[PDB]
């Protein structure tokens, strides 16, 4: 078991996946913000004053109200003075011909500015090849959706066993998974873990939390992603700071 430092440095990393993981040891961060807002100006002062606590800043692009490419470029300026990566949480999920089209084009023109985007695979790998029709050539990489936070998902067994083959057989595009444990056995794929609070519960449309130590820890997935647990707090920083020594300690213990 080795270290992010060292994960970054694989011989099979990809290059989105090794500046990820470089970031999070050089910041001891493992945490990456869920920044469910709908105003441009709220995700700028969130991404501003947490960026230093983060390695990743996940975005819902098609829920800002005041979306322009504009506010995106503000955004990356921001990712690179804190140094974090830009993950559009899209869920792409139509076939290969549609998603690339989703993917470069349309008012968002998502590629242009996320390093990173998910897929589902349930439509089978032509979503992946769609996708990296567009993202292998803008240097960008994706994740893919081997297990979900919420209740019911359908995304266990044989799917997630599916999931983990077509991330292994797309590894120039492919960097990880959204799941709430490790799935894949080799070291060069990130788990992204969202369904995170501190305390127990969940809401009132399926979502489950799990804690930091246990998904982190127990689990042993890569990266928490937090969003009400932090954005519905009152001090938004010092809830990061709560949710990144929690998910930080969590690896650290796990490493030994
Ligand atoms: O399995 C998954 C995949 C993605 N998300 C996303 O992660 C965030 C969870 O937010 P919260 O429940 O921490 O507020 C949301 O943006 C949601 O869309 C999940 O919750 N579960």
């Amino acid at each position: 078991e080795l270290s992010f430092g060292a994960r970054a440095e694989l011989p099979r990393i990809h290059p989105v996946a090794s500046k990820l993981l470089r970031l999070m040891q050089k910041k001891e961060t493992n945490l990456c913000l869920s920044a469910d807002v709908s105003l441009a100006r709220e995700l700028l002062q969130l991404a501003d004053a947490l960026g230093p606590s983060i390695c990743m800043l996940k975005t819902h692009v098609d829920i800002l109200n005041d979306f322009t490419l504009d506010v995106m470029k503000e955004l990356i300026t921001l990712a690179k003075c804190h140094e974090f990566l830009i993950f559009e949480d899209r869920k792409f999920a139509d076939i290969g011909n549609t998603v690339k089209k989703q993917y470069e084009g349309g008012i968002f023109k998502i590629a242009s500015w996320a390093d990173l985007v998910n897929a589902h695979v349930v439509p089978g790998s032509g979503v992946v090849k769609g996708l990296q029709e567009v993202g292998l050539p803008l240097h960008r990489g994706c994740l893919l959706i081997a297990e979900m936070s919420s209740t019911g998902s359908l995304a266990t067994g044989d799917y997630t066993r599916a999931a983990v083959r077509m991330a292994e057989e797309h590894s120039e595009f492919v960097v990880g998974f959204i799941s709430g444990s490790r799935v894949s056995m080799k070291p060069e794929f990130l788990h992204l873990t969202p369904g995170v609070q501190l305390e127990a519960g969940g809401d009132n449309l399926g979502q489950q939390y799990n804690s930091p130590q246990e998904v982190i820890g127990k689990r042993g997935s890569d990266i928490i992603i937090v969003g009400r647990g932090i954005i519905s707090a009152a001090d938004r920083l010092e809830a990061a700071e709560m949710y990144r020594k929690a998910a930080w300690e969590a690896y650290l213990s796990r490493l030994g």
